[PDB]
């Protein structure tokens, strides 16, 4: 016998793999950092938040913060540990195949009911648009979610049922080459 798996260090890399976007040297860093700040290692809501704000005061991180943290956790305590703070942070740049398409969707269904609602739409691309801005990027431009909501869902529906199903989303999303952009914003940068 010898190590299990469920360990901090070193075990993260053997999951983390296929992405690993925070060699040991980093998430060595804030491992000591954080339980230095908590040793009960114990990132709350609030604390997820304020990270957001400092990063972005200029926009309103509010239901963002909550949005993901409650699609989120794996132990339902109402708190994000140190791996699974990351796990956030890493899943936010880089990816590999459908896997991060699946992972969004469960995102859009604030409910359940295997099927998304224009209700968890408009709620969260607003979320994701009240956030970064835009004028970072090059050429101006600005457009109240309401019409790019809109669009996202006259594509995402495709089929007419007042909700829609992940199958239908990978199906419109993995083609038609236009909703991944706004449901990639959400997601995160590259
Ligand atoms: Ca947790
Ligand atoms: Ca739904
Ligand atoms: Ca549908």
């Amino acid at each position: 016998m010898g190590a299990k798996t469920s360990k901090l260090s070193k075990d993260d890399l053997t999951c983390l793999k296929q992405s690993t976007y925070f060699d040991r040297r980093e998430i060595q860093q804030w491992h000591k950092g954080f339980l230095r700040d908590c040793p009960s290692g114990q990132l709350a809501r609030e604390d997820f938040v304020k990270i957001y704000k400092q990063f972005f005061p200029f926009g309103s991180p509010e239901d963002f913060a909550n949005h993901l943290f409650t699609v989120f956790d794996k132990d339902n305590n109402g708190f994000i540990h140190f791996e699974e703070f990351i796990t956030v942070l890493s899943t936010t740049s880089r990816g590999t195949l459908e896997e991060k398409l699946s992972w969004a969707f469960e995102l859009y269904d604030l409910n359940h009911d295997g099927y998304i609602t224009f209700d968890e739409m408009l709620t969260i691309v607003a979320s994701v648009y009240k956030m970064m801005g835009s004028m970072v990027t090059l050429n101006e431009d600005e457009a109240t979610p309401e019409m790019r909501v809109k669009k996202i869902f006259k594509l995402m529906d495709k089929n007419e049922d007042g909700y829609i199903t992940l199958d239908e989303f990978r199906e419109g999303s993995k083609v038609d080459p236009s909703i991944i952009g706004a449901l990639n914003l959400y997601d995160g940068l590259i």
